[PDB]
């Protein structure tokens, strides 16, 4: 199972197999799920390598189908433009010829211009906060991991417990258990695989459910838009909220920042929930 | 040029030139560029025909190059998923064979199901506010509308002679000047218009320009989600700001509300500026 942060970084060592063409691969899981945060990040480098020396600056993705996690992914792409300062992608990602996601992706050249951000909110610091695995606790029986992470607000399993569904906010400060590679394409594509992580959590605790139920949730998309890098040599904070739910869907936006204080991308993703 | 709402409906009729293949078309432009208010909209509804009788509910698209006001737009749709719950559609817009725009779609079964949105803001009403056209009168040397436009923060030609550049966020109440037709598709391809039609305004004036220079800009995306209908017969909210600017770029977020407080959509879009 993915349990340390060497296994989130060998996700992103995909192995070409031809000029436009890579696969990736990973351990089974419980459910035998490939969860989106991988998928998100695999495409992202598949993508970038097709740019090199470029960086990632934004990703759409749509979920058609859910990978089996027994088996590897491919992962072809296809150039749309190269443009001097903008390039863009497709990434098609399948397994034995079913077509699991789509992407478009988008690469820039650096530049110095106008940087302005929001500032990020002022909340308790990564020291006052429980971790993930304290507060699940109780829980054990229901039942390593590559980032440390303390929520300061009640996970989906705790908040299941409340005699109410809690607001559609979730705050959590991230930590990597280990060396993100000094690459700034492995750095984006961790930030990838982080955006997408917990961010539907928020969604489901309005649900009245967790991960694993009992009503069973499915990413419809994901979209990352990166604008300063992340510094995995300190706490991150992830500011997660639910502007909306309807329909059976529900949908979570994000925005990471550095411990610092710089805003280092924004995300959004929508989740479909079973009947 | 575009200047009633029935032109803006106008946009929407899509000539069908196969199965999966439909034509829009438009009056040039003053510099021959097509908005992308336009072809998001037009985009939308090339996939929905395909997919009938389910509802719009997300579309995510990239603007690859900018399209000739002078020629029809090729509208390409793609089949990717049917079935009991979620339909998903490609749409490439091409221009004599030079691709212009990729989007993706999806469209999905009404259910009912947990109905819950964020509030409103508390802001001051349509009638407090100044029309658009008022606002930039002053401006009229330099230089009808489809939608009344009352901004509640200073248009971007205005912000410009502040000493201080306020905070890039927006608020504008905004009326159909007209009858949107009662058919939901045309209800989200019109929702869909609106989300990128204001929408990086709230940037261009943190960027210290407009939507006509003098550092001039293009779309590279846009995003929309739609969770609930738009009321064309009733003032509309465009609560719209830039959490981030970097890089030539300006990343500006929207949510649409009814007058009655319902949240209709979010749009997000990426837009860049060319250099300084
Ligand atoms: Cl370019
Ligand atoms: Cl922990």
């Amino acid at each position: 199972m993915i349990s340390t942060l060497e296994d989130v970084l060998s996700l992103l060592d995909l192995q070409q197999i031809d000029d436009a063409a890579f696969v990736g691969t990973q351990p089974d899981t419980p459910n035998h799920h490939i969860i989106g945060s991988q998928v998100a990040a695999q495409a992202l480098m598949a993508a970038g390598r097709t740019t090199p020396g470029r960086l990632a600056h934004s990703m759409h993705m749509y979920f058609l189908r859910r990978g089996d996690a027994r088996q590897p992914i491919q992962y072809d792409v296809t150039p749309l433009r190269d443009g001097g300062t903008i390039s863009s992608r497709r990434v098609t990602a399948s397994q034995s010829g079913v077509v699991l996601f789509e992407a478009l992706a988008s690469f820039t050249i650096i530049a110095d211009d106008v940087d302005w951000q929001q500032r990020m909110p002022d909340v308790a610091g990564p020291s006052a906060v429980h971790g993930l695995e304290d507060l699940l606790a109780p829980y054990a029986e229901e039942f390593q991991r590559p980032f440390t992470m303390r929520y300061l607000d009640a996970p989906p399993r705790v908040a299941l417990d409340l005699s109410d569904p809690p607001p559609p906010r979730l705050r959590i400060w991230l930590r990597a258990n280990g060396e993100v590679t000094d690459d700034p394409l492995v750095n984006s594509c961790v930030v990838a695989y982080l955006s997408a992580l917990t961010l539907l959590e928020c969604v489901m605790t309005t649900m009245r459910t967790t991960p694993v139920g009992p009503r069973l949730s499915a990413l419809v998309d994901h979209t990352i838009w990166f604008h300063r890098a992340a510094d995995f040599t300190d706490w991150l904070l992830f500011d997660q909220f639910s502007p909306s739910i309807v329909g059976r869907r529900g949908l979570a936006t994000g925005t990471l920042y550095n411990r610092s204080g710089e805003l280092v991308c924004i995300a959004t993703q929508e989740g479909y929930f079973a009947e």
